């Protein structure tokens, strides 16, 4: 029988790690990427905290069993706190939590995630804005420590939860070292099972990103998973594996799915420019995915054209699977101790 | 090897029949319906020859290897000749053919037909309006009839289509039986592998559609296929296979999918009503899709209400499988001959 949550690395390269997160409902390998759940393999999805809040409200997905049950999905979810999304889609923030058109606190966030029955549950924070001052920063940080506290606090007081989910704590601070470094510090006091770093892919770029991923990724435990909130484009996701991320989740695979774009080896493709018209090549030329199996570049380009709903799905379809079997990739690699020599030409044939 | 084209009737009840089609790339159990390949089983699938002659044109199909290479299906495929199409959705008509925003004429529809590739042609007619005056009705039909000579002549004048492909004729003379006697002796005279109802499923209402059947459907060959063509509603297709219908093809089971109406046993439902917000049963309590076998109402309910492509998705593959379980049920009843009694408990726990 699977441990409520176990984290164990097999092979390193570099910062960069591969192995496995065992919860009850399925083990997890890491890097993972973690699709969104109702986009369409991977083996830990994500609940849309804020969507379901609002519809139908967390209370209700409790009475229908649960989002395992109603998704359909035996296997692990991940879910965010919910304050991202009330800051970037709905304000009103105060030391209690954040009021928006009802009230979001630390303890309420957990309940939430507790009622849709998550099985990573992520801590209760703020996603400094940025650009940030050092003192906007340091006063944001130090809010989302207390909320951690607060997180920490109400999941344990939670049976159920404490004995079959996991919390992640999530580190702030900005682009500057010193507050990621007291974000870490406060964070490990408490205690968590797994460590985030958030308030990142908010229009920082990527320069900036590694830049502040090569200082604060070492300052998390070594010996727990390190998830980055938000990221990425697959270059990105390389990146920050390089710099000892075990754990992503974005948009880009679905958003990209339903607007025309598709992932492959060489790079981004807008499916739609005419230049795929005739093209009679698969989306991708090593794909393994059963879109590219057995459909081309130019009925995918005609059915988007066309307005078929088929079109977009296909999209999403192959998205997803080029996105797992990157990570894939990235993980045998590792193991191989071939990482770097796979980074090299992975970025030489994807900006060819 | 399977021939060209040969129907066979392997049993009957009253005026309903069950059988085969087979054709070189497959055989067409019947009653059968015929869904829109670009939709998402099925014995042969339609392609949209109005909409491929526009975007990327029939030329540019044959190019890239005919509609089977290009769509991945290797079995058969019908294709309408155009004209329902441009008349509905463009116009000027002549003896010649019509003229749009273009020329399509019998000729030029068989040639395009040819390009795509399809197994089952359809003559180039003229769908006359609803209602019709009888001078009108018969000013039409007997243009029909000289187009499906000119149909006739066109297919039999290309070797790889003659000898692979197979040509419908299709019956006109609006609501009028003298009309449709005169339009049914043209066509026969002619010859034709099947025929076609046309001229219904434009406004008329069942009672009406069902009253020309009665007396149109005795007067076409009783030993080759008869395919209402745009027929319709699970009612629709239950009374006119009573009527001796064969083949069917609609609209229904993607727009319905695209637009939040399932077709169940119980009648049509409206999947986006707060009814279904918390209801755990599947779509429909006996369905065999596999959307049913996995998912509620009510996943599927917020799916849509979150505009999800994949709800649109779930809901269009359960009404494709809807349509072919109808059609499983319509031949076994058949075949064991309770029929009369299938279309009595059909209809009475559909309109409950
Ligand atoms: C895009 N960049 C980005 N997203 C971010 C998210 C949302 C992830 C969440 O976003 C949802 O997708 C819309 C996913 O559900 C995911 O939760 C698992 C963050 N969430 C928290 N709690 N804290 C952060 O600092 C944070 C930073 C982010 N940067
Ligand atoms: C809706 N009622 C209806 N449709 C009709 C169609 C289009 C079927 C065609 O419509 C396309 O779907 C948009 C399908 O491709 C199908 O072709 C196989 C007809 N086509 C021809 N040639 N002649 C007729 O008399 C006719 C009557 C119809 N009544
Ligand atoms: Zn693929
Ligand atoms: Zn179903």
């Amino acid at each position: 029988d699977r441990p409520r949550f176990s984290f164990s690395i097999a092979a390193r390269e570099g910062k960069a790690r591969t192995g496995t997160i065992e919860m009850k409902r399925g083990v997890i390998r890491t890097p993972a990427f973690m699709p969104v759940g109702t986009a369409a393999g991977a083996d830990i999805i994500l609940g849309n905290t804020y969507h379901l809040m609002l519809r139908p409200g967390a209370e209700r997905i409790a009475k229908l069993g649960g989002l395992h049950s109603f998704m359909g999905w035996d296997r692990p979810i991940l879910t965010d706190s919910g304050g991202y999304q009330v800051m970037s889609l709905s304000t009103k923030q105060s030391e209690e939590g954040v009021t928006f058109k009802h009230m979001l606190s630390p303890e309420r966030s957990i309940e939430i995630q507790h009622l849709l029955g998550s099985d990573i549950v992520m801590a209760f924070d703020e996603c400094t804005p940025y650009p940030a001052t050092p003192s906007r920063a340091a006063s944001s940080m130090e809010r989302s420590m207390r909320w951690a506290k607060r997180s920490r606090d109400a999941f344990d007081s939670r049976k159920e939860q404490a004995e079959n989910a996991a919390l992640f704590g999530i580190q702030q601070g900005s682009v500057f070292e010193n507050l990621r470094q007291q974000s870490a510090d406060a964070l490990a006091e408490i205690g968590f099972d797994g460590y985030a770093v958030g308030g990142l892919a908010v229009g920082e770029g990527q320069d900036e990103m590694f830049r502040v991923l090569d200082f604060s990724v070492p300052m998390l435990p070594d010996d727990k998973p390190h998830y980055l909130m938000g990221v990425g484009k697959p270059d990105d996701i390389v990146g920050a594996v390089e710099r000892g991320i075990d754990m992503f989740d974005c948009v880009l695979p679905t958003r990209s799915g339903r607007n025309g774009q598709a992932f492959t080896w060489d790079g981004p493709i807008n499916i739609r420019n005419a230049r795929f018209s005739e093209d009679l090549k698969p989306l991708d030329s090593e794909c393994h995915c059963a879109v590219c199996q057995k459909w081309s570049r130019a009925y995918i380009h005609h059915l988007i054209r066309a307005g078929e709903i088929l079109g977009a799905m296909l999209m999403t379809e192959h998205n997803i699977a080029f996105y797992q079997q990157l990570m894939q990739k990235i993980r045998d690699s590792i193991s191989e101790g071939r990482f770097s020599q796979f980074a090299q030409d992975f970025r030489a044939r994807y900006f060819a």
